[PDB]
């Protein structure tokens, strides 16, 4: 594979989000995982909406967490491979209360057609990520609350509690490094972004990667 990667370089990244206090991370990976996806089929690149999942998914929970696979099964199964524009399905559990489901008066903004769980081997994950874009990973985030910058060697790496979005790699630089977006505000670490070493399942990152196929 490149040596390094990072897809923010060709634009195909949105801006980072905010949750909240709503127990949504699930969505926000799962969501960002489509909109590079989507982005890189050679489509235009376009925010979508968190909130379609956290409220009309029925097969999570809500402001009470949820599974990335279960959010990209539901969208093909049970919403016909539709997935809503934020501009047409605003977020609205900051508050961690999740509204009742509007079926009505969103705009369409991607599909897709499955998707895919990924080995659990971060060479296997990074292989996958450089060529076919960023990737969904559960990871452990219980030591992420103080990080503010560089690159963590220290990741407490005992339970999955998150998701979040692989979005590149280094293996050139002086401790080699994943790239990940989180969705607790730009105020939070490097612009709302992470990097943590890569090579030794730090935070459990290989654990239980994934992504949506867009057509
Ligand atoms: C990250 C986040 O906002 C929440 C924290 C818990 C909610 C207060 N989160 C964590 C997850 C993970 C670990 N899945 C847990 C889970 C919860 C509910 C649920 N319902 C149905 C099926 C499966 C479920 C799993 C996730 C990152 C892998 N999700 N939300």
């Amino acid at each position: 594979a490149p040596a390094a990667v990072d897809w923010r370089a060709r634009g195909a990244v949105t801006a980072v989000k905010d949750q909240g206090q709503c127990g949504s991370c699930w969505a926000f990976s799962a969501i960002g995982n489509v909109e590079c996806q989507w982005f890189l089929a050679g489509h235009p690149l376009t925010n979508l909406a968190e909130q379609m999942l956290v409220s009309c998914d029925k097969t999570d929970s809500g402001c009470s967490g949820g599974l990335m696979n279960n959010a990209f099964e539901w969208i093909v199964q049970e919403n016909n491979g539709a997935v809503y524009t934020e501009d047409s399905y605003p977020y609205a559990s900051g508050e961690g209360i999740s509204p009742p489901c509007t079926t009505s008066g969103h705009t369409v903004g991607a599909t897709i057609t499955g998707h895919v769980e990924l080995p659990q081997d971060e060479a296997q994950i990074a292989a996958w990520l450089a060529v076919n874009g960023p990737v969904a990973v559960a990871v452990d985030a219980s030591s992420w609350m103080t990080y503010t910058g560089g690159v963590m060697t220290s990741c407490v790496s005992e339970q999955l509690d998150h998701g979040v979005l692989l979005v590149g790699y280094n293996d050139g630089a002086a401790v080699p490094y994943w790239i990940i977006k989180n969705s607790w505000t730009t105020q939070w670490g490097e612009e709302g972004y992470i990097r943590i070493a890569k090579g030794s399942n730090q935070c459990l990152v290989k654990e239980e990667a994934s992504s949506a196929v867009v057509g």
